[PDB]
């Protein structure tokens, strides 16, 4: 479904292999808990709200951010330290063409 | 360069990384890009995951931490250099050959107390 990749906005990126329609789940992430207290600052815009936050695995952290993002972000419980009963689904948010790289909003807005 | 695992539910208890396909020895199974984690902000729930980028350590993404642990490993890993995100790639390789849907081991290292 999505590989990585050199991005031209710098550093790494997800990328589309094939053709992601409106909707379709691009990827599925677990996810760990971290403890508020316990939050390195670098990984900070980063974390998901389920006390504690959640780190995304798989691609997760690495899909670049945009004002004009072709994808979104939704955290879903799931039917059950090491990994939380919660995942991170990223969704494409328009049809999304072959070798396009995959971006998603700041999440910082008013 | 394409993916070759997928995760399902372990025998081992929890999840576990798995084989899509045939997987022969030495062969890569996933390369995992990494995050650096400093020392003075390592989470404690973490400790027994992360790797050394032989004042940091590193988490490995994709599925990197998923990979359950076997005292008879098909699977290893390595630390890579390339010359936020580290310049840092763990990489695992298959140990013996993996048929498909075999759950993919991995070693627990050259320590007495790890």
């Amino acid at each position: 479904k999505i590989y990585i990749g050199k991005s031209s906005l710098g550093g790494l990126g997800v990328f589309s292999l094939e053709g992601i329609k409106k909707n379709e789940i691009i990827e599925i992430c677990p996810t760990v808990s971290i403890c508020n207290e316990e939050i390195p600052r670098n990984l900070v815009d980063y974390l998901y709200e389920g006390n504690y936050k959640l780190l995304p695995l798989g691609y997760g952290i690495l899909y670049n951010h945009s004002d004009i993002p072709n994808a979104y972000v939704e955290i879903h419980k799931i039917n059950k330290v090491t990994v939380s009963n919660n995942v991170m689904i990223v969704y494409a948010y328009n049809n999304i063409q072959k070798d396009d790289e995959i971006l998603i909003s700041y999440g910082h807005s008013w």
